[PDB]
């Protein structure tokens, strides 16, 4: 079909539905209480990736923000899924390093002003701001990786540098590849962190 | 009024109010603390589906998404509504069955993609691919169900049946009686499983 | 710029930002777990509302829902601070007065509806609706504030006052002075009683 990061889209679905069923699968016979946490946790991730990459392969979660002059294509599903898939992330780093509810509730409540940030600068039409919004959420990222405080960072520091050079900021790369990017950062945190 | 669910819609209103009034009237008395746990999400949950089934009546969490060349009407507000009872509902069956948090938060969690992919399958406008998040709506319907495990069962199973005959689905039978069933189906898990 | 009340928007943003450095700065040092969760709820509360002062004052949480004749200016993202603020709030309300979960959900609970139900008066194209809307929202206040029991009760109440006599409600006092008038109600509540 007509849009060049289908293909993205969809082995993006299809690696988040494998490993959804593969830690389906691995759950079973989990019956240690904590070992059940740390199971749901990491299922779950994917499995909301799994619908969001759908969605967004099936053009639902997509809608052509305008700004530069431009009307624009911004996939708001992968905020959609990181809304929900990065508390549950740091719900398992939190089991770790054992973190309190302290922190956890900051960790989870900075986490959910970073991503709800960066789709209010995702959906700016004012491409000035959008980089304010930008760097909130850069912000925000910030104190959690520093209350989080090897491959979180690393990780997690890549999604606002796609953003920044991707097609919702500076425009350096063409959106057919910021979609890829954040394909293979999604499916490594959402599989491959889990897997790890 | 012009809509013919119109009716249904101030009936179901009608009898969430009620039996909200009836069980914060009932709530009363309540210092066990756990007994307060089973009584506060039991009154809540009607008081939301009140809410919603008001905010539908009066017309407002309506929308028309255009699919099979007609442009149909879909109360977006059940799934509203759907998104906070039923988390609330399992929280209850959590209780009984005493389960833990992981068993919860998949519970809870697996809940969540739930309604919101039967909302997507709800708004998109490719006719095809509502049936697809049908199915996986469905599918997470049946996780539930099966980590819980005899009325749940064939009280939650009946959404997805309505669903698909509902106008909203296959299209077999007409807005005006798929609004009925739902409300049907609403009041008894909100209120008489409450009272049960 | 030409919306009257930027200005209060501006200060807005500036008390939220200026207040949330100085709580995030005054929390370091804080080890001990209890202190750890006052402190991060109250440093997040302000956090959000900056963010959300700035939405508006960027002009991008406002909408323009008809009625009365009129086309109206609603800064929706009035709501979307309080659906988050107000439940960590009553968090920290509840360390004070040490509060089973059984209140805690029911006090959450009701506060969901409550916002909830003020922003679908909010959006109501039909004025005569609005009203009811916000006499339920103003029920489920008075449902918190009643379990929560002497400033929370005058602060909270002031909102659904200057909703009615606010351009949202009867309209008796323009836009201009309804947005001053919460901005001087969400400082308090988001950095003074934070302060105090
Ligand atoms: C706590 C602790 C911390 C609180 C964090 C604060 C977060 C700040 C978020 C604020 C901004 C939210 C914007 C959103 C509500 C509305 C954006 O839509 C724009 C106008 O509103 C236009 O694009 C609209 C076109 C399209 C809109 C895409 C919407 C996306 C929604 C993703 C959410 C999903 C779940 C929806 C319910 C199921
Ligand atoms: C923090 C401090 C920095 C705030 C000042 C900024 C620059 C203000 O200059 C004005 C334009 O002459 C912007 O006012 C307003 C006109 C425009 C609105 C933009 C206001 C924002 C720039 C205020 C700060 C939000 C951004 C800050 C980035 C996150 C940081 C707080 C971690
Ligand atoms: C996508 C690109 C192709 C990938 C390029 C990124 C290179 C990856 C860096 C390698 C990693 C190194 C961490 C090894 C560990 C060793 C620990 O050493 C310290 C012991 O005192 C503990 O952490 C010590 C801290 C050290 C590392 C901690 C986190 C790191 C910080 C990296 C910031 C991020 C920036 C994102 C890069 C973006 C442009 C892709
Ligand atoms: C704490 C601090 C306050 C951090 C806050 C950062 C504030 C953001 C300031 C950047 C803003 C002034 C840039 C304005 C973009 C400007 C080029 C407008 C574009 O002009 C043309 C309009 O027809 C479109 O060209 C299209 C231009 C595009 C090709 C690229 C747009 C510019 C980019 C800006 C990205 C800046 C990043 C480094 C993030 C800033 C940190
Ligand atoms: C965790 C653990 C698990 C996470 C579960 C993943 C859930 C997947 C949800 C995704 C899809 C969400 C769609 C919704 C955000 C936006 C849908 O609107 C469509 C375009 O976006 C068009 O119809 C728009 C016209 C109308 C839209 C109706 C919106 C409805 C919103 C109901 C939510 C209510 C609460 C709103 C905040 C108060
Ligand atoms: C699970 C496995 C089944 C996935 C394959 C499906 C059929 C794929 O055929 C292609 C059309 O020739 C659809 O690709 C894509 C074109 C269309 C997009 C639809 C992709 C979805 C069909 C992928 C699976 C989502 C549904 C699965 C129902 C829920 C199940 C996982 C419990
Ligand atoms: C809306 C329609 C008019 C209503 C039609 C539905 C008929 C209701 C079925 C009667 C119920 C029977 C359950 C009795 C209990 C006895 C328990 O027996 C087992 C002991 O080993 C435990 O559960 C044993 C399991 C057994 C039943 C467990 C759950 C049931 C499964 C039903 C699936 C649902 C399908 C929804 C039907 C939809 C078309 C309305
Ligand atoms: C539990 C326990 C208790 C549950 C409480 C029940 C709450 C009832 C809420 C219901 C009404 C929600 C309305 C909202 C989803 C959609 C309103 O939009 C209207 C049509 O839908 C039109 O204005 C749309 C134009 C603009 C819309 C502004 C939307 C605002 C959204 C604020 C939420 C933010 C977070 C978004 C995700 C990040
Ligand atoms: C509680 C009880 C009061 C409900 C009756 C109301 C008045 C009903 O009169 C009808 C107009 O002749 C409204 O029906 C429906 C036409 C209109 C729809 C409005 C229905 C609402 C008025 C029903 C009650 C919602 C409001 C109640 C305010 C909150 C209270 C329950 C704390
Ligand atoms: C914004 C306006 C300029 C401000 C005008 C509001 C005046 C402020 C009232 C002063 C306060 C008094 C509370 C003092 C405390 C003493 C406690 O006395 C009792 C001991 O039995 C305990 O609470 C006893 C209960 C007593 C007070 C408890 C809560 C109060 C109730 C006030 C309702 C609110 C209404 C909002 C007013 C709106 C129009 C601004
Ligand atoms: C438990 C109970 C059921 C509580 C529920 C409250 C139900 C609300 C009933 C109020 C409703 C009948 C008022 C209808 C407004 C009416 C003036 C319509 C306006 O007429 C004109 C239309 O071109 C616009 O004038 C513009 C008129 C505006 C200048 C003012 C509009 C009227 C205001 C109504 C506010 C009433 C408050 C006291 C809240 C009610 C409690
Ligand atoms: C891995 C095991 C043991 C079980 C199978 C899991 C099911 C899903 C298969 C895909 C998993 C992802 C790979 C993990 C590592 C990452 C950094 C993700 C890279 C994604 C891109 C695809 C490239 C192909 C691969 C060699 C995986
Ligand atoms: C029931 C008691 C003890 C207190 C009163 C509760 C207040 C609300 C009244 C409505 C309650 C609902 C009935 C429970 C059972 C259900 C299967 C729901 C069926 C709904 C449809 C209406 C048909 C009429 C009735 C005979 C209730
Ligand atoms: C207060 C201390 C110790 C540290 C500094 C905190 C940082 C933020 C400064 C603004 C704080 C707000 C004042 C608290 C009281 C309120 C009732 C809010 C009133 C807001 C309106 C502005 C009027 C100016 C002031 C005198 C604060
Ligand atoms: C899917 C798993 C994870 C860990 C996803 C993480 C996403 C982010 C850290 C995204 C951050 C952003 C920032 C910091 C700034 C621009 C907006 C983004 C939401 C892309
Ligand atoms: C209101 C109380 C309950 C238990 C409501 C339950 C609702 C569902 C189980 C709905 C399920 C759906 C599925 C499985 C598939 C189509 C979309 C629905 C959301 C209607
Ligand atoms: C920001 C901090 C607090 C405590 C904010 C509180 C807000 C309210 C109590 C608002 C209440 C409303 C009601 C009762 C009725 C109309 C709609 C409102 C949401 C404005």
């Amino acid at each position: 079909t007509g849009r060049p990061e289908w293909i993205w889209l969809a082995l993006g679905t299809a690696l988040m539905g494998l490993g959804t069923l593969y830690f389906l699968v691995k759950g079973m016979g989990v019956s240690d209480p904590d070992a059940k946490k740390f199971y749901a946790i990491t299922t779950l991730v994917p499995a909301i990736a799994f619908t969001m990459y759908l969605s967004m392969l099936l053009g639902y979660g997509l809608t052509m923000v305008p700004f530069g002059g431009e009307q624009n294509p911004i996939y708001w599903a992968r905020y959609a899924d990181w809304l929900f898939t990065t508390p549950l992330l740091l719900l398992n780093l939190a089991l770790l390093v054992d973190a309190d509810q302290g922190t956890i509730l900051a960790l989870v409540g900075a986490d959910g002003i970073m991503i709800g940030t960066g789709l209010v600068g995702a959906l700016t039409k004012v491409y000035s701001y959008r980089f304010v919004w930008w760097a909130i959420s850069t912000a925000a990222m910030l104190y959690i990786l520093y209350v989080l405080f090897n491959v979180t960072v690393v990780l997690w520091s890549a999604y606002p540098v796609v953003w920044l050079i991707g097609s919702e900021g500076a425009g350096i790369v063409p959106l057919n590849i910021e979609t890829l990017l954040f394909m293979v950062l999604d499916v490594s945190a959402k599989v491959g962190f889990g897997l790890i």
